[PDB]
């Protein structure tokens, strides 16, 4: 069995604006992601299946979930409920958790989001 996973092994990609890292763990239950983030993730989506779940590892920022205010600094967790318009701001550094699997079929594009909207 495989239990441990690195990131020199990982598949490294920015998304929208953030800098994602996938590990390649294969469970049903849930999905582990690292995020990075400069400025923000310049897209609203929702996901009709997962909660999404983040951990803010350091940084400071702003979620928009379901376009309300909701300010992140370091230690603190927030967490999205299935079928939830999601968007942030941020320099910030976070554990994602999306709960159950993240299957790409469950995710939905809302709108687009202009970079100088972004006070970071």
């Amino acid at each position: 069995t495989k239990y441990k996973y690195t990131v020199e092994e990982s598949e490294r990609f920015n998304k929208h604006g953030i800098d994602l890292t996938v590990y390649g763990q294969v469970d049903p239950s849930a999905t582990v992601v690292r995020v990075s983030v400069e400025r923000g993730h310049f897209q609203e989506f929702f996901n009709v299946r997962s909660s999404y779940t983040y951990y803010v590892v350091s940084g400071q920022g702003v979620f928009y979930l379901n376009s309300e205010a909701v300010p992140a600094g370091a230690t603190d967790l927030i967490t999205v409920p299935p079928n939830t318009r999601i968007h942030y701001f941020g320099s910030m550094e976070m554990v994602l958790t999306v709960a159950p699997a993240f299957n790409e079929q469950d995710e939905r594009h809302v709108r687009f989001i202009s970079e100088s909207e972004s006070p970071y």
